[PDB]
């Protein structure tokens, strides 16, 4: 489908989120995974390096913040930067290139409760589609598989039928 396609050249899924809220680990693991070309990250001892003070359901379910995010990376030897956007296709490939990981951080659109849930995902790479399209390819946490997103779109459908809004991003994992 695709006649170019630029990924992190490492990137693996090798776990996925069930009954947690470790998104923002599962997401950092991966994509530090992919370019230190290591096994040594998962999510819940990123989660535990974080919180190494939560037990229980506390430990179970409280996510991390963009300081926390930004913190661990650095932390980790790299020089995260925070973007107060979505990138273009253009500094997806450009990131990718250079081996620089992308967190997503994003938020629902659905909402019960007037409450719109923050998630975090990976940026896998980039594409070009057979016909012209640009599309950037991501990892959701919850799922064995990658998501193809049009890169002029914010808006990414997941895999429950939920719409997250790509607000953010942290670059540079």
């Amino acid at each position: 489908r695709a006649q170019y396609v630029n990924q992190l050249k490492n990137f693996k899924i090798r776990e996925t989120q069930g009954n947690n809220g470790w998104c923002a680990g599962y997401t950092m693991s991966a994509l530090l995974n992919a370019t230190y070309n290591t096994d040594r990250y998962n999510a819940e001892a990123v989660m535990r390096y974080l919180h190494p003070n939560l037990q229980g359901d506390d430990f179970q379910f409280t996510g991390l913040t963009p300081q926390e995010m930004m913190k661990y990376g650095k932390s980790q030897g790299r020089d995260t930067q925070y973007l107060n956007r979505m990138p273009s296709y253009n500094e997806v490939d450009k990131l990718t290139t250079n081996n620089k990981d992308i967190a997503i951080l994003g938020s629902r659109v659905e909402s019960t409760d007037g409450i719109h849930a923050g998630h975090a995902m990976a940026v896998v790479g980039n594409a070009e589609l057979e016909g012209g399209q640009e599309v950037i390819m991501i990892w959701n946490p919850w799922d064995r598989g990658f998501m193809t997103q049009d890169a002029e779109s914010n808006i990414i459908p997941v895999s429950n039928g939920d719409h997250y809004q790509w607000n953010s991003s942290i670059y540079g994992y």
